[PDB]
């Protein structure tokens, strides 16, 4: 299943950041589950059904003005979590975007090692695929580019070569050639003094 | 200096796992950083180089094959056949590790406990480092792929080139001379024509 980091960060403690990744749930325009942790407990559940239609178009508003928010939340949110309240309320107390966005029923489940024992392993497969593929793009690159040098210096030496060969003919014809004009002008020479 | 984890997985039970954020040097026979957790405390330690000769006397084994062991257990990597039993006793509050193998009990090593104060911190600075290594591998990989398509495409235009160039060398030398022996044929044409004109007196 797809999951992403989504570290929050709390007001009591604004430098602990929290790196809290969250699971979600297929296309949210038919429901969608946020994930919430503190560092000390795991809460991972998802939402059900009856409850995203009935709220949804109720009120008579213009439909852009949510989805477009829904789909701008996941691609800084003030995540005013607090333990006094044990409930996932946080103002949007954001410049042009002061609304209500999603309602939650907090996660709270019966497990709360499963998902952080598996995040772990799914971390570590994506790291060891990771230097995996490193190493083999390395030595793809390093044998690639040591082609390209020796293609290149062969290229070097049949180039020079061909030139080296080209350019003793250019300077025989030369001479040639000079030879001719010479004999040519000297012939006009005695045919004048005919 | 980096740092990597290693989760051993007990098949017979998924609770507790171990995280060995080591930091090593060209050596390991001194004291070390390991960390054993729950989820809500910790207790970590470190050995000193007080029971280590015995593992190289008894056995009269030597360095390098220790260390060997140490590289490829305390690292990722497991064997399927050889079964591994670390008998974590919390039933017998006593902590002690046992490897048994051809049906005898030896040592391997012995790690006292002192409880950390600030297991949080530090387990929040590993799962950071563990996530910025991965966009760092993330990124030299993607970095690799480019670069080897680019030298390889690199490859395909300069064979081609070669292969026009040799095709066409024989072609231009040709060239060169046929434009060589024409120019001498007329030059031989002007030598004709002028000795027919001195023929004459």
């Amino acid at each position: 299943m797809e999951r992403k980091i989504s570290r929050i960060h709390l007001v009591s403690e604004p430098s602990i950041t929290h790196f809290l990744q969250v699971s979600w749930e297929k296309t949210l325009e038919s429901g969608f589950v946020i994930t919430l942790t503190d560092g000390h407990s795991a809460w991972t559940g998802t939402v059900s059904e009856s409850e995203i239609s009935q709220e949804a178009d109720d009120m008579a508003m213009e439909k852009g003005k949510y989805v477009g928010e829904l789909r701008k939340a996941l691609l800084v949110y003030t995540f005013n979590f607090s333990k006094e309240s044990c409930y996932f309320f946080f103002e949007k107390n954001l410049k042009d975007v002061s609304f209500r966005l999603g309602s939650f029923n907090l996660e709270k489940v019966e497990n709360p090692a499963e998902v952080i024992r598996e995040l772990i392993c799914y971390c570590l497969d994506t790291i060891a695929e990771n230097q995996a593929k490193n190493e083999h793009l390395q030595k793809e690159n390093e044998r690639l580019l040591r082609d390209w040098n020796d293609v290149q210096g062969r290229f070097e030496k049949c180039v020079s070569a061909k030139e080296a060969l080209e350019t003793d003919l250019y300077k025989r014809f030369i001479l040639v050639l000079n030879e001719k004009k010479t004999k040519i002008r000297s012939l006009h020479n005695k045919l004048l003094n005919a």
